[PDB]
């Protein structure tokens, strides 16, 4: 069977689709991580891109919400908020997607294998 | 017809494919990246793997090779480096590409049109 080596690769591959919407980037390996797009409501992101102070070429900045990440539930949520800031932000060559993965993952790997257990586990 | 908006983003995916090779991750917007490889000799990359003084944490550090990025031809090169250090360094969990990707889009990004009109253009 498949288990996948690198929540980081999943991670990078799912979110860029959510920003470009890409059917060809598209891999049925996103369909467990877009079930959390419910614990972050749509109207709420306007405020959470507010608050991070965004500009153009930045993606999520996850760090400047000063809401911590103490367990899996939070790591979920920050993939989710990564997810929606990406699809609302739109398709642009100038956002640094590099600054943004490296908030998130400082902020979540800690969680990696929990989460590959709890998304694709038996 | 489509033109890609983002340079970035085709790039992490093109070099995330290069590492694990999983065919449900293959798109045929890589097949021009992949005509770059006859930029660097397979028998090269070990050396360049050794200069750039990189662990098992680590991506392609192309800033450790101290050459420089002058025009599109040192950018092509560039990226057939990080394709085969990411081919040749094997599908491991600890690798943080966030680091390796925030280094190769220093050096290229000023390249990032160019690039797109001489692989993609007519």
């Amino acid at each position: 069977y498949f288990q996948g080596a690198s929540m980081r690769t999943l991670l990078i591959r799912y979110i860029l689709w959510r920003n470009d919407n890409d059917q060809t980037y598209y891999n049925d390996d996103f369909k467990k991580l877009m079930l959390l797009d419910e614990l972050v409501d749509d109207g709420d992101v306007c405020t959470l891109i507010k608050n991070m102070r965004m500009t153009l070429s930045d993606g999520p900045l996850l760090d400047r919400l000063n809401q911590p990440v103490n367990n899996i539930e939070d790591a979920k949520r920050m993939i989710a908020i990564s997810a929606k800031v990406a699809r609302d932000i739109g398709e642009r060559s100038e956002i640094r997607w590099e600054e943004s993965f490296t908030i998130l993952f400082r902020m979540i790997e800690t969680y990696f294998d929990d989460l590959m257990i709890d998304l694709y586990g038996e």
